[PDB]
């Protein structure tokens, strides 16, 4: 399972952003993060204050989600895959 180390919470006007380190696994726009009973998805990324798609072990990202999970400093959060049944 994909993991995330939060290193902040920001308040970005009207934006909660979450900074983080990416552990393992990859992570990406649509898929899940879980802190306890709580699970949001990812809906914007960014990495070097630049709008990015996904993001791999090492890169320090900002995630904004769907909804609030109560992602603090030191949380390690899994991240869930979500399919993509884009029927190509
Ligand atoms: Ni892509």
């Amino acid at each position: 399972v994909g993991k995330v180390k939060v290193e902040n919470i920001l308040i970005v006007g009207f934006k909660t952003v979450i900074i983080c380190e990416v552990l393992e696994g990859m992570v990406k726009v649509g898929y899940k993060v879980r802190k306890g009973k709580k699970v949001a998805g990812i809906v914007s990324m960014e990495r070097e204050h630049k709008k990015v798609e996904f993001a791999i072990p090492g890169d320090k990202i900002g995630i904004m989600l769907e909804k609030n999970i109560g992602a603090e400093k030191g949380d390690i959060l899994e991240v869930f895959i979500v399919l993509e049944h884009h029927h190509h």
